[PDB]
């Protein structure tokens, strides 16, 4: 019937298996938001040096992770799940973790 932070692992797996063309549209900015929350939730604060700007994807990822600094694991888990629920509802789709 409804979800919580405890649905994080299922949400991550849902995101990772979204096809490139499908009823769910996942834009590049949303990909980075999910990435950053994933990393915060599973590793805590960003580490390592800011990547070279030429490595455009790696740099973007790290910068998104850095934007989450200080967030507790459980809060990042909650945020990731709430963002998927928002994405799905906005596009008229129901999630059933099962």
């Amino acid at each position: 019937s409804h979800m919580s932070a405890a649905d994080f692992e299922a949400a991550v797996a849902y995101v990772r298996s979204l096809p490139k063309e499908g009823p769910v549209q996942l834009d590049n900015a949303a990909k980075l938001q999910f990435y950053s929350l994933y990393k915060q939730a599973t590793e805590g604060d960003v580490t390592g040096s800011q990547p070279w700007a030429v490595q455009v994807e790696a740099r973007a990822k790290w910068d998104a992770w850095n934007s989450c600094k200080g967030m507790k694991s459980e809060d990042a888990k909650a945020a990731y799940v709430r963002r998927l629920l928002t994405l799905l509802r906005s596009q008229g789709i129901q999630w059933k973790p099962g």
